[PDB]
């Protein structure tokens, strides 16, 4: 995929991983880069524009926990402006296992709903042009951090959902792949709520081990987008990009 | 695990798989069998009691989409009656990918919330005695039916969540394992809503291939409970019981 002159919507572009990905995206000379996020960040937007003034950068406030009809309304506004969208990147996430409902609503339901909404515009069965979805999941969707079991289970859900989208591309015209960071250091310093406080020190304990920077992650993220491989399960860990082979434990035969 | 004289709570005991499991459970001569389900079924309750009159069978109306505080209140009522509970079986599920929010609420959030609520009574850190949780997930949590991607993703979530619970048993005193049916024929005749109607004939197409009966499933379900293996990922497919080895793609190192 050559990102030059493409139109990209990125939900949650302005977070720790998001902003370093966005810096690399705008270097790739997009036509339009449309950032949807829960809170404004006007300085980040200006930083991005300064990297490549040719890119048209727009922002819309967006909370992925709104109903699907509300997402459709916002997407309509964007499609009526841009006419075409080439790639949707769904990057929203929280980690807080004291917030069970909200974890699931943001990390899983909200990603499914944004996806369902954009299919109104893209599905080839309704006369749409098809499209490409990149979902930020997590290595915890392969193997949990069991001390944050709700977070990890929410990410297993979207790893699954993304695999399924990719298998539906012959029907819908929409391809998809997952982007699964390992532990990635950003400008922020975190502490996490574990489920029922089984482990108050998850952030500290993770950082005892080798990790990667958000710059490394962001570089490999854009490399994965450029590879444009339907059904890939990309691991972005320890500064490398690696496609994972999903184990076949069971087959529906359909 | 010898189920004689044990106290078992079974959420969703009266469905297609549930009722055939329940028939085998009561043959195992439980002390108390407490059935929580969304709708009453007085004839089923009487059938069960007739299999083994020695078992004390009680019923409570329960919808897994209520808030965790409401689940705690009901569990308190049960613990104050029984004093001890040996095993919780979480079996609620729907399949309807036109109902995205409700699929996730029942299949994933609700199972997590019932689990979180019973940990108030069992967690060894609060002076509780520990316990055992059996979660009905699905083979689709290993490999999706991609035509029902929301259902399948909800089941990947609870396969993950259950693996994580099992790894927390040293902290909480609560062990856990997943029960993952393959395609299982019950007394009901179904048709399914696929996501965005990608495939209107999922039920018919599944049944083209080898399947198993709910009696076979129920027999292997009780066999898995009797094995009492923390962290097992049980596949109940084609009439057999098989533990699955989960692939290690990534390690947190914590
Ligand atoms: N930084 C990491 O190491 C990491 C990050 N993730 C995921 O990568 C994505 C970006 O994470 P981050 O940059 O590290 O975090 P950060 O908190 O900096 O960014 C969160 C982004 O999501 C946005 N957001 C949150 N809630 C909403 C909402 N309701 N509506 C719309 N937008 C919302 C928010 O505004 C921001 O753009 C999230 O999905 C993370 O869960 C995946 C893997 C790892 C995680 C790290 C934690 C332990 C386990 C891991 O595997
Ligand atoms: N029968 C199967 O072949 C099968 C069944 N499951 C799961 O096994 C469990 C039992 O399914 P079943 O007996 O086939 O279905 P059935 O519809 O007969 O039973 C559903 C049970 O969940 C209960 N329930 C539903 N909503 C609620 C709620 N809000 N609150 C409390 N209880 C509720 C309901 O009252 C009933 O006891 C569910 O979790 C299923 O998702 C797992 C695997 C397979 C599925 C079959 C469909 C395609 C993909 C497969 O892998
Ligand atoms: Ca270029
Ligand atoms: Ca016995």
């Amino acid at each position: 995929m050559d990102l030059t002159n493409k139109n990209v919507i990125f939900v949650a572009a302005l977070g720790g991983i998001g902003l370093d990905t966005s810096r690399e995206l705008v270097k790739r000379n997009l036509k339009n880069f449309v950032i949807l996020d829960r809170v404004e960040n006007p300085t980040a937007l200006a930083e991005l524009k300064a990297i490549n003034p040719k890119v048209n950068i727009t922002f819309h406030t967006y909370d992925v926990t709104v109903p699907v009809a509300e997402s459709k309304k916002l997407l309509k506004k964007i499609f009526d402006q841009l006419k075409t969208v080439d790639i949707l990147i769904n990057g929203a996430g929280i980690l807080d296992d004291h917030q069970i409902e909200r974890t699931i609503a943001i990390n899983f339901t909200g990603l499914v709903n944004t996806t369902t909404a954009i299919l109104d515009f893209w599905d080839k069965r309704k006369g749409g042009p098809g499209g490409i979805i990149a979902n930020i999941c997590s290595v915890t969707g392969f193997n949990a951090i069991h001390q944050v079991p709700v977070y990890s289970a929410s990410k297993a859900a979207v790893v699954s959902f993304t695999n399924s989208l990719a298998k539906l591309a012959p029907i819908t015209g929409v391809t998809a792949y997952s982007i699964n960071p390992g532990i990635t250091r950003t400008p922020l310093v975190h502490t996490f709520n574990s489920w029922l406080d089984v482990e108050p020190r998850v952030a500290e304990l993770l950082l005892s081990h080798p990790t990667q920077t958000s710059e490394q992650c962001g570089q490999n993220f854009v490399k994965a987008i450029e590879a444009n491989k339907n059904g890939a399960i990309w691991k972005l860990d320890l500064g490398t990009l690696e496609a994972i082979e999903w184990t076949k434990h069971w087959d529906s035969h359909i």
